């Protein structure tokens, strides 16, 4: 079928959580730029696509659809038989099992990390100190976590990546390779070692090496 | 088929989430009690089923759940073909329709109004006006956004209550009859329509007469 479309630029965490399954599951894609330094995602004619002004959005020759984490779901029960298969399970228990750990980056581990990453790498007031401490030790806890977790399995739920994984990756990694603060992932050594395994998993790699092709 | 289990007291908004969705989908349950106020939901032997130390946890024979919507999604999955049926769709367009206004929940209504409930209603310590003016001018443009939305369908994906509304019914219920922030919802009259209509759901009343009697 047709490409496709995504609209946003790759340096975004939400459109790259959106490229990754896109490509993890075999899917063509064009990508439509949408210029946040002319305010471009604030201006009308996006807002009729994204009622929120924001990216990503997502269009088929179905639907449009936008939140990052609803274009993966489609994405991946639209194309359940192609590329990896078992990225959101293959059934209704191993997809619920997945989905308890995607909630819990929606949830827990996306409002600290996310906005530590807005406040570190994409804010225009001057940084708080107190506000970032707030948020890595808030993140710290929740690593606490997972790093408990990740000595019994080797994924956040299991023993193959899935969805639950690659949801963490656009903050994760903006996080380890752009702020002082890797060491909340890469000191705890379970989480070291999936943080590893995940962001050098062919899929991620292509997302980083699309934000160099600007 | 026997009942499910769910942990946690109906005054906790993640617990009413998930008992609507039980009720909606006409799934027998049983509900074991979690005290907030006294930190049962960190007893040891409930972090191992809550790492977290969070309500609501779901049991059934196959699965054990964390995670309301997580919760929900797999509720309505098992049991696609009871009670009501459209709750989540009825295929892959319908419910993608509705899953990304699920996360519009997650992402973009549910924190500031659940900072809001948080601080009004189930803090210990003294509100902080300047914060509390932050989360309702937030949820203000979220609600404009809404009102907008709400003016071309009658739910927020479209014509038929969906999981996406009654994911806005915990947060929503507090904030309208128990805070003085319900001027948020009922001075915009598409919005209050709408809100007249989810919130008198025969499901939504009888997780409010649970609550009142727990
Ligand atoms: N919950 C949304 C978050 C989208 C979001 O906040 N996107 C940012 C970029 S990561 C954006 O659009 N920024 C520009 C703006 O908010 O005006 C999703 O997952 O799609
Ligand atoms: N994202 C979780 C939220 C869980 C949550 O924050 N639950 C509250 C009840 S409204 C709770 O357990 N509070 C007690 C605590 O965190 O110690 C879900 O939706 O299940």
């Amino acid at each position: 079928a047709t490409p496709v479309t995504i609209y946003g630029p790759p340096l975004s965490t939400a459109v790259s959580r959106v490229l990754a399954t896109l490509i993890e599951k075999d899917v063509p894609f064009h990508l439509i730029p949408i210029d946040l330094s002319k305010g471009e995602q604030k201006k009308p004619e996006y807002l009729k696509i994204q009622p929120f002004g924001q990216v990503p959005a997502f269009k088929d020759e179905s639907i449009t659809l936008f939140e990052s984490r609803a274009i993966c779901r489609y994405i991946c029960d639209k194309y359940a038989d192609k590329g990896n298969k078992s990225l959101y399970g293959t059934d209704i228990l191993s997809k619920a099992n997945i989905d308890q750990w995607v909630e819990t980056d929606g949830q827990t581990f996306g409002p600290p990390s996310g906005d530590l990453v807005h406040d570190l790498l994409f804010s225009s007031v001057p940084v708080d100190e107190a506000l970032i401490k707030k948020n890595v030790d808030k993140l710290a806890k929740v690593l606490d976590i997972y790093e408990q977790k990740l000595g019994q399995t080797r994924f956040l739920a299991g023993d193959e990546f899935s969805f639950a994984d690659l949801s963490h990756l656009p903050n994760g990694d903006y996080l380890v390779n752009s702020t002082d603060k890797g060491y909340l992932f890469t000191s705890r050594k379970n989480v070291n070692r999936w943080w590893t395994e995940i962001s050098n998993r062919e899929s991620w790699k292509k997302v980083l090496e699309m934000r160099k092709n600007a």
